[PDB]
């Protein structure tokens, strides 16, 4: 019994974190095999951050300039490129403590792990969210640039985000493993604004599923709903609509529970039009939307 | 900006973790230098958990009834001993992966990490506080037993909890690992109640730093009050009494914030009043005490 906001264990993604100095510039890399991932902000000049021309700015660096270190011993660069907005600099030596890996790009409503990471050293490890606009809501601090975001399924990470920068707003914007920004985001100071941050509803049913399972269960109701019923005050209310997707995704916490999808929609949906009231749901006093059906089995089962 | 949840990195509790059998009941390990400490109730046999008389118990059990296994291989167990509500398996091999650590017992208010694991694999992390009434609201399910509870200090675990069971509330009890039970828990299958959930001020107070740190600034108003004060509301709240030593704790985040502690108890005083009237604080619509003053220092100064 007991949900808990959990992280995957950070162990193999920690055996893969080193240093990324560029000039004066320092940021987190990714280690696998012989290469090393960074941003590719690392190379501008803190007086060049609201128009950088990337493929210029990179004429004027060189293998020798990419200062990779590993613990505190450096590691020799043989190679560097730029695929989208990563640097990949290709080391002599291949990293040792690689694990099985794959490189993941995720949807909005998907669940992560972070590593947040400073000068190459692990300091924290949570849980996120792509939210439905394409930042995460993190906790970043100057210098976090290169933590990355992963998944774990038994010995294989799947590396699903980079974290590049702080939106205005306080939230954040990276790209995947790839080099590719989530969402419209650029890597330059400018004005950008994050779109709506509409509520991932399968989310929230899979955690209403979790609570029913730990025991808190007073917001079930007597009542039933249908998709485009519910999806209409979904709608009036910032949430994601529900499809036949999210529905079937559910399968398995609506046959453990013996609550079909749609009247945990309803309860939801009374939820949503009558607040709280007071009470709480998993310790909680607000409807959580960062547990994925899949994070709510793996809890609830204990999945290694 | 930004502030998570956020749990140690558990890397190196992760190559303490194994696995321990005793008969046909199976828990997790923690393996440091050549012992192995797990929950005694390993010894149990699932029908004599009502009135156990571990040293009776325990005369029927030899090293080689102790199955030690770190990942796929067996450790040969040399010597057993109990202490307390902890068994020391000795082994003939010293853990390679054994961190530097040390052994605390936590006061409450205080937090730590979980790695929680399942048959000596961690299958999640996350961050939790030894409870005012000894208890801790973690997430376990059944062979989550000799899971443990540790802070970090750079290269330092302290290790200050291992799992050994669940209230009927829902709620949890351990050790910490010399194998005293944090409050008045036994290791039986007894009717054992809980006490009063109080509030741990002083964390509330910290993470109202925290939010006023990274924007959040609603909740700031033109009062402030006493100790004395503020206690009598406290009181009636089910909040702990804030010390003197609470308020000299707090002392770095009143100076980086430009805020003097009694002017933040008397918004905190004024949001237990008043409530937060459909708002929220750092993503949550409830007063969150799981973060200790040092927490929010640490994250928000990014402590590696
Ligand atoms: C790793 C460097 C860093 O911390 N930040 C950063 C990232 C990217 C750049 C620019 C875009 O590339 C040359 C500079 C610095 C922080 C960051 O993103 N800062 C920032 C905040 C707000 C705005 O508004 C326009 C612009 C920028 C660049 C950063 C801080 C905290 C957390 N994550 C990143
Ligand atoms: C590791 C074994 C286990 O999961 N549990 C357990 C622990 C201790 C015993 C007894 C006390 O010692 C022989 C048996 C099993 C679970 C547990 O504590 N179960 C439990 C629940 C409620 C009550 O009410 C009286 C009694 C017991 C024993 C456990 C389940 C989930 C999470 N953590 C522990």
């Amino acid at each position: 019994s007991g949900f808990r906001k959990m992280a995957f264990p950070s162990g193999k993604v920690e055996g893969c974190m080193v240093q990324v100095t560029c000039g004066t510039t320092t940021l987190n890399g990714l280690w696998l095999d012989d290469v090393v991932y960074c941003p590719r902000h690392v190379i501008c000049t803190s007086e060049d951050m609201l128009n950088p021309n990337y493929e210029d700015l990179l004429i004027r660096k060189s293998n020798h300039n990419f200062l990779v270190q590993a613990g505190n011993v450096q590691l020799r660069v043989i190679g560097h490129s730029m695929q989208n907005c990563v640097l990949k600099l290709k080391v002599d030596t291949a990293n040792p403590k690689t694990p099985k890996y794959k490189f993941v790009r995720i949807q909005p409503g998907q669940t992560f792990s972070v590593l947040a990471c400073y000068n190459g050293s692990p300091s924290g490890v949570y849980q996120c969210a792509m939210r439905p606009n394409f930042t995460i809501k993190g906790s970043f601090l100057n210098g976090s640039c290169g933590s990355v975001g992963f998944n774990i399924d038994y010995d294989c990470v799947s590396f699903c985000y980079m974290h590049h920068m702080e939106l205005p707003t306080g939230v954040h914007a990276g790209t995947d493993l790839e080099g590719n920004f989530y969402g419209p985001f650029v890597d330059r100071q400018t004005a950008q604004a994050a779109g709506t941050d509409t509520t991932i509803t399968v989310n929230v049913l899979a955690w209403l599923y979790a609570a029913v399972i730990n025991g808190d269960r007073w917001f079930l109701n007597r009542f039933t709903t249908t998709l485009n019923d519910f999806n209409l005050v979904a709608m009036k209310y910032n949430y994601e609509p529900l499809t036949q997707d999210h529905v079937d995704i559910l399968g398995p916490l609506s046959a453990q529970t013996g609550i079909a999808v749609l009247d945990m929609c309803a309860s939801l949906k009374e939820l949503l039009q009558n607040g709280m009231n007071g009470r709480t749901i998993l310790g909680s006093a607000l409807l959580e939307d960062e547990f994925t059906p899949f994070d709510v089995v793996r809890q609830c089962s204990g999945v290694t």
